[PDB]
This record gives structure tokens, sequence and C-alpha cells, in this order.
């Protein structure tokens, strides 16, 4: 041990440390500076950026021996605090740079390091700096972060007043449609929002820290578990196995389709008889710290009989393949799509037909924050789980039978969280922590490291797809045929539903009167499928939007004009036979056309012998809602102090559940003149908030937005004075009148898609868009650079522009990763951010352009649709279409790795 007297955030610290300790651990654990965020723990994400003697370093890879006596350290806490914000923090709030906020302290500290060395940076300088310092963001697409640094620099340089970094009310008084900052932004930019790992550090002594004993093979029969050595190890309390589970020890898929060949109870909580994928949790070590638990977990011995593993859909789906779940065939679900007339004869007599085989893979969500949760037994005897769940009520019912509790005896709460992008539509650690809290009776906390986040949370499910179009010479689509195989890994939850998305979205955007297709779901031993933003559309529309360009090529027609010819217009129906609710695609295409023409001409002009430029188009469509007559509930409450609490379980991945609530409520409450700062939101809690439903299917703005609207409308009526005006709280209480008022809303017109035909009206609101990608391909290396992305977006009406701009930029960036670099195929190699192709800032163009072409939705609140998943529906198709435009080669199987592109170029 050594004494180190240094200065941290301007204050002398008399530090006592191990020379080998990591600065991140010292700052967080010894000094309580939890504003230093830790994600990857491998120097790759920049979340733990601190300033050490004028240099920006990653604290997670900086040992204390590198900190000199008398060193100066600055963390986010030293940059600024609430009510003492630095211009960088004010700028972040104003520009909406804090979505999940997990990367915000690191970016801001890093940015301070930049401005202290280069006071007047170009945008390019800012981007170079964040690239060098590895500052990673998965939510924002980086553009808002650069915007914030530039605005801050102008103020610091005296070129602009600081008051200009503060939001100015539109004087309208209207915050709906505005750039009003989100309520949580100040906490996020000051590092004073506690995420799950921060909470763990602030839990009492006596809290047990958990480590997972995980399978190190993909498939096995388990013969036994020996915990003997683990029990003798430092700090170890106990080891938990399936024997300690008080219920079924299975998670239920809950809404498993009746035509599913499996019962939906396939997923264990702790493995008992079998390992189904690499990483499966077999036991939990409980110890006095994460470190001691992890050390002891290494010594737990599992005796198993390894079985041959099926590591792809085609492999598991072979007629001969052995059943992974004995008694259920590996191909456990099929969804037909049968619209209009038989397609065979139509293909035979059509002027032109095209066909392609396409693949989209096992995309990893890669939030900067790895999975974390905790549980305890309340004094009330209930078991409480606090996690990254984005569907607290959904997960309660998925896990309660498995853990052995009635619904009344379990409470799920959503912690502030550093992004999910859908992986948290699935339970991950909730049943694990519940089992441990129940068994020990103690508080328990479980933090996944980044390798566990990669290997042992769900993934976008790979689809092998064959799609065909028949059309007339003039481009009019006549028929489509489709076949898709969905590799869902071993656990069935929502696999059948994901397969149904193929019937709804392959070929979406166009009038296609005649469709014959079949989707199949197959269990494998690769990572289990959990929703990934777009959920079936990124696969489906990659195929159909690539195939549209192939059809255009074969016709000798411009690909934008072929889309224009076929795009939804009144009288048309979508693939499930339903009439679209608005018709915005022709409008969007017409508005994009000259920008597209200009982009083509720039590409031809700027292409060289070695660097070929191209332009690519695609359309995106997706539902806002869960299938059928989805519903939500909210309570609007007038409080004693004149503030109003809008109670919902709108789960915040980081997308903006707080601002969605506040902006929708503000608009609804306008008759009563309620200032936005007086409107409070509620963190999701199954005990004390209504069942608003999960934050999945880009549904909350529509479903919960409408419920909030209804609740606020009803509160207005509850407050109305006879004669005009409104009662105050004190008046209503003195009159013994209610002050907490319920609102409910249901998507009444929606119906579930039929199990035989796939036809139905699954959503009453959809999101529509048109993408344009501009790219440069180095033909010597096969490397593609995306130089610009454009999204024409119809969101009906914007609740908040900071929220919607950021959503689109974030989805576009994920689209660049899906197109060019991302996968989870190799269990080890893809278990790091850099290994799995995470897009760092230079991979995302500074030019991310949005054009809103909003057609108010009949059923959306104030006409709004959702936005969440729109920007990831097909941007990767536009990019691949742009590569084809540039070079003449088509990549059918994502991602377009340089070597793959070179092989295609040289073929
Ligand atoms: S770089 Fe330190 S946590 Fe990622
Ligand atoms: S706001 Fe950057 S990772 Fe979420
Ligand atoms: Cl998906
Ligand atoms: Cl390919
Ligand atoms: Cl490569
Ligand atoms: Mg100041
Ligand atoms: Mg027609
Ligand atoms: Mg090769």
């Amino acid at each position: 041990m050594i004494q180190k007297v240094i200065t941290v955030n301007g204050i002398e610290q008399n530090l006592f440390v191990d020379a080998e300790a990591l600065l991140s651990d010292v700052l967080r654990q010894q000094l309580g500076l939890t504003g230093v965020k830790v994600g990857c723990e491998q120097g790759q994400c920049g979340a733990c950026s601190v300033i050490l003697d004028g240099k920006v370093v990653r604290a997670c890879v900086t040992k204390m021996k590198r900190v000199a006596d008398g060193a100066q350290i600055t963390t986010i806490e030293g940059v600024g605090q609430p009510e003492n914000l630095h211009p960088l923090q004010k700028a972040w709030v104003l520009h909406g740079g804090a979505q999940c906020g997990f990367c915000s302290p690191g970016f801001i500290v890093s940015a301070k390091g930049l401005l202290d060395t280069n006071a007047d940076p170009s945008r390019e300088d800012v981007r170079d700096w964040f690239q060098k310092h590895r500052n990673a963001c998965r939510c924002t697409g980086y553009k808002p972060l650069v915007d914030a640094v530039m605005d801050a620099a102008a103020v610091i340089n005296g070129k602009k007043p600081e008051t200009d970094l503060e939001f100015k009310m539109p004087a309208d008084g209207r915050i709906w449609g505005s750039k009003y900052p989100r309520p949580t932004a100040v906490a996020k930019v000051t590092g004073t929002l506690d995420y799950g790992a921060d909470l763990g550090l602030k839990m009492p002594a006596g809290t047990l820290h958990l480590a997972m004993v995980q399978a190190k093979v993909s498939h096995a029969n388990i013969k036994g578990i020996d915990t003997s050595e683990a029990l003798t190890m430092p700090g170890v309390h106990s080891v938990i196995t399936h024997k300690d589970v008080k219920g079924k020890n299975r998670i239920t898929g809950l809404i498993t389709f009746p035509t599913n060949k499996g019962d939906g109870w396939d997923r264990p909580i702790l493995c008992d008889e079998k390992v189904f994928q690499y990483g499966d949790c077999i036991a939990l070590v409980c110890a006095d710290s994460e470190a001691n638990a992890r050390a002891a977990a290494e010594k737990v011995k599992v005796d198993l009989e390894e079985l041959p593993a099926y590591m792809s859909g085609p492999a598991a789906a072979a007629e001969d393949a052995i059943e992974i779940h004995p008694g259920t065939p590996n191909v456990y679900f099929e969804q037909p799509i049968v619209k209009g007339e038989d397609t065979g004869p139509i293909f035979a007599s059509a002027d032109v037909t095209v066909e392609g085989d396409f693949y989209v893979g096992r995309q990893p969500h890669m939030p900067i924050e790895p999975d974390v949760a905790f549980a305890y037994m309340g004094d009330d005897g209930k078991c409480y789980i606090h996690s990254k769940s984005i569907g607290v009520h959904l997960h309660l019912y998925m896990i309660a039978p498995g853990v052995g509790l009635e619904p009344d005896q379990l409470v799920l709460v959503a912690n502030p969280m550093g992004g999910t992008f859908g992986y948290k539509f699935s339970p991950t650690s909730e049943a694990l922590v519940a089992v441990a809290a129940m068994a020990t009776g103690r508080p328990v906390h479980l933090r996944y490291n980044y390798q566990q986040q990669q290997q042992y949370t769900g993934k976008r499910s790979p689809w092998e797809m064959n799609v065909k179009f028949a059309a007339k010479k003039d481009g009019t689509l006549l028929a489509m045929e489709s076949d898709w195989l969905v590799d869902h890994g071993p656990y069935s939850e929502f696999g059948d539903l994901l397969t149904l998305r193929g019937a709804q979205f392959i070929g979406a955007g166009y009038n296609i009167p005649n469709i014959r297709g079949l989707g199949r779901t197959v269990a494998t031993n690769h990572v289990w499928g959990s929703a990934f933003r777009g959920y079936g559309a990124p696969q489906s529309m990659f195929a159909s939007e690539c195939l549209m360009d192939m059809l255009a090529e074969k016709l000798g027609m411009d690909p934008l004009e072929l889309r224009y010819k076929n795009a939804y217009r009144p009288g048309d129906t979508n693939p499930t036979g339903q009439e679209p609710e608005v018709f915005s695609l022709p409008d969007m295409i017409d508005q994009l056309r000259p920008k597209y023409q200009a982009a083509l001409e720039k590409a031809q002009k700027e292409s060289t012998a070695t660097h070929k430029k191209g332009v690519g188009i695609s359309i995106g469509v997706y539902g806002s809602g869960l299938d059928g007559p989805d519903a939500s509930e909210a309570w609007a409450e007038l409080n004693a102090d004149g503030t109003i609490t809008v109670h919902t379980a709108w789960e915040d991945h980081g997308q903006g559940a707080d601002i969605g609530c506040v902006g929708t409520a503000h608009e609804a409450l306008r008759p009563m003149g309620v200032a936005p700062e007086k409107i409070k939101f509620t963190w999701p809690n199954t005990a004390t908030t209504p069942n608003s439903g999960p934050s999945g299917g880009s549904r909350q703005q529509v479903m919960t937005g409408n419920a909030i609207r209804v609740a606020c409308e009803n509160l207005l009526k509850a407050c109305e004075k006879p004669g005009g005006g409104y009662y105050t709280y004190d008046e209503l209480k003195a009159a013994d009148k209610p002050t907490k008022i319920t609102g409910n809303w249901t998507a009444s017109g929606a119906t579930h898609c039929d199990a035989v035909t796939g036809l139905g009206k699954p959503f009453v609101v959809y999101m529509y868009g048109v993408f344009m990608a501009e790219v440069t391909v180095d033909v010597a290396t096969g490397q593609t650079t995306v130089d610009g992305m454009t999204l024409m977006a119809d969101l009906g009406s914007l609740c908040n522009q900071l929220a919607t701009d950021g959503q689109i930029y974030g989805g576009l960036a994920q689209g660049i990763g899906l197109a060019l670099s991302e996968d989870f195929e190799d269990i080890k190699k893809h278990a790091t951010l850099v290994g799995a192709g995470f897009p760092f800032i230079k991979q995302i163009p500074d030019k991310l352009d949005i054009v809103y072409v909003n057609h108010p939705r009949p059923d959306g609140p104030f006409g709004a649709s959702g936005v969440g998943e729109l920007p990831l529906t097909s941007p990767h198709a536009a990019i691949i279409n742009a590569i084809k435009s540039a070079t003449g080669v088509r990549i059918y199987r994502l991602p377009a790795y340089p070597e793959k592109v070179l092989e295609a170029l040289k073929a």
C-alpha cells in the first residue's frame, strides 16, 4: 500500500491505495465519485475518461502507480454540479446530447481536455479528438455531441453569451414540438444519476455481490456441480444452484402462439439438466464483493457431457437434426403469408422477375453500460427487483412462476439505465437476482462485465431469406414470394412473434396484391434471440429493399422512381391486407428527389480511379404498438404543492420517457396553463405505477402518450370550475373531490394477424421513412466510408425535436454498424466493442440529415406516431445499395467486411 497526496476536483486528497489498483475503482469505490462511469473495463469506450495532469485518460486502464504524488485529477464532479453547470454541461442539455446519459460524463470530461488544448476546434478537430480518446456513444450518432462542444467553445471563447446555452421558451408557451430539454439531462451531465452499478456501490454492508458460474461449451447434459473449493474462498457466503429455486425454475414466453410446437417454458432460470448455449448461468456465487465472488466462481466445478451444438439456423433446421429441447422439433413455428392470388402463374407471365438470397446476422446491442440488477426482500415481505427491464409488468409475469412467487409478492422497478436497444425486452438477470435474494434473505447485486454483456444477453436473430418479385415493364409490382428462417438460439421468448414480423414487413411500402411466403423459427445453440430495435424489419426490409434495387436494375429504371411508382397510395393495402393510415411516401420521395439527383452528380464528379462514390436509397416502415388492440394507462395527479405527477410505467432505455411524458402532458394540460417544470414523471414500478406496457415496438408515444392525454383531459374535467376556470388543490380537498385521475387508451381498431394467412390489422399507427446513403468505397482495400445519411421521416407530429432528432441519428449510426462492421458470430472474438465492430465517431458521418414530412396520424396523440425503430428499419439497405451504385457489386450477406467487398470486386 502507498500514501498518495493528490488533488481531485480542486480538493487535496490524502489517498491510501494499492499501486496496482485501477484509478476507476479508487475514484468510484474509495472516493465515491460514481460520475466516473465504467462500461467496457478495457479502455475501449471512454466512459471513464478523467483528466490526469492535463491529459485525458481512461481510468479503467490507469493503475495508481501512474498517478504521481501531487497529480491533478478532474472528474465530471469537478467539471460542474447541478446549479453550477459548466458551459459544456449546459451545451449538452441544450443539444439533447444526454439520451441514456451513460457516456455523458466521459464525453464532457474529454471535451474539457480538448478545449483546454485547442480553444477553437473545427468540427473535424472535435471528431478526431473523440476518436483518439475512444469516446463511444450508442444513443446519439455523435452529431449532437459535436454540436454541443462547438456551442460551448463559442461561449468559453467569449464569442457568445453563456445565457444562450439556456433554453428559451417559445413564448407560445408550447413545449410540444419544441427543443425543450429533458428533465433527466442535468443529472446525467453532472454524473448525479445513479445507474445500477452506481447503486451497487451505495448499497449497505451486508449486501451480497453475485458472480455467475457459466457454461464454457455451447451444448451439454449437466451431471453435477461441485462447490466445495468455492465455499472456502475469501468473502464467500454461499453458492446458489437450481436446487435453491422455489418455483418452476423456468421463464415463460407468456404469449407463445398456439401454433408454436413448443410450450414456451423452455428457458431455465438456473440450468438443471442441460446447457443450451455458451454462457448459460449454472450457479451464482454470493460474496462480500464482486471481485471475491468472481474469483470463487472460477473454482466452481461443473461436470458435464458436451453434446454436438447447432450453431446456425440451417444446421439446426436439418430434417435429421437432434432436438435441442427433447420433445419439441428444432423448427418450432411457421408463419404463412397468403395474400391475393396464387403467385406461381403471375411469376410465369410477368414481364420481369427478380430473386435474391440475403442474410442479416446476430447483431449485438452494445449499450455502453453492461447489464446490472439487484434484488432484496422488502420489510413488507415482498421480493423487489431493480434492473434494466424495459417492460416491468411483462417481466414480472414472465418470471414469477419460475421464481416461485405470486404476482402480488414480487415488485419490479426500472433503474436509470445506459441503453438497451431491445435486449431488455427479455429478462436477463431479474430471475437470477430474485432467486438469490429469496434464498439468502439478503440484498444481492449482480453486475455483468462486457464479455458477459456480449456472450450472455440476447441478440438480433439471424435470418436466412429468399425473396422474389414479379413486375410489369413499367415497374408495377404484381406479386412477391418470400421464405425466411429465423435462428432464435435456444430460448423461445417472442421468437414466433419475430417470425410473424417477416409476413408484415418483407416488401412493406408498396402495393403488392399477391403474396405467398413462409417464415420458420428454429432453436439453435447460438445466442438466444432478444428484440433488437427494428425487430424483424432490419432483416425483412434489407431483403426487400435490396431486391427493389435489383428489380430497378433489371428494368433499367432509376431505383427512386421505381419506389415512387409502387409506394402506398389511397386504395392500396400493406402485406397483411390492411389500408395504410396515412400516405406520406410519395410526398417524401418527391421532396428527396432533387437531393438524390444532386448526390448522384456529386458521386460521379468526385469518384476517382481508386475511390468510388455511390448513392443508395431505401424505404422503411414499422408499426407503433404491440400487435392487436394494445392499451395503456396513466394517472394524472394534482399534488398539494400545485405540481402535477403523471404516473406511468413508460420505461426509459434512454430514448426520453421523461420528456415524452412531460411534453405530452404539457400539451394536454394547456387549458389549465401548467408550466412544464411543474409536471413530474414516475420511474416504472409494478406496485405503484399502472401497466402502461413495455417500451418495445416503438409504442409508448402512441399508447402511453394517448393514455397520458386522456388522463390529463380527465384531470382538467376534475378541476374545472362551474362558470370557467379551475379549482386549486386545497379547494378540491376541502370539497372532498378526487385529485388523482385515471386515463386509459386502447388501439381499438387493431386485430392480430391470422395464423393461417398472416392477414390482419396488427397496428393502427405506422412510421414511414425514406433513406439516402452516400458512400465511398476504396477498391484497393474494400473499405466503405459512409459520407452522409439522409432520412425523410413521417412521425405525424413531434412531441420533442431534441428527442426525435437524437433517435434518428442513433438509429442511422446502428444502421452503419449493421451494414459494415457489426456481428456476434465468434463467441470470443466478438465479445469486445472493438472486436464486434462498434462504430466509433469517424465511422459515422458528421452529415446526418433529417427532413420531417409529418402527416398527422388519426389515432396518435396530437397526431404523433412513434420514432424509436424507424431509423433502423432499412438504413443498411440504403448503404448496400450505395455500395452497388459505387462499384457494381452487391453484398447479399451482412456485414460488408472489407475482405468480403474485395472478393466481390475482384470476382
Ligand atoms: S474505457 Fe474505461 S470503462 Fe470503457
Ligand atoms: S447517450 Fe451516449 S451511450 Fe447513451
Ligand atoms: Cl430482431
Ligand atoms: Cl454476400
Ligand atoms: Cl475484413
Ligand atoms: Mg461557469
Ligand atoms: Mg394501383
Ligand atoms: Mg479472401
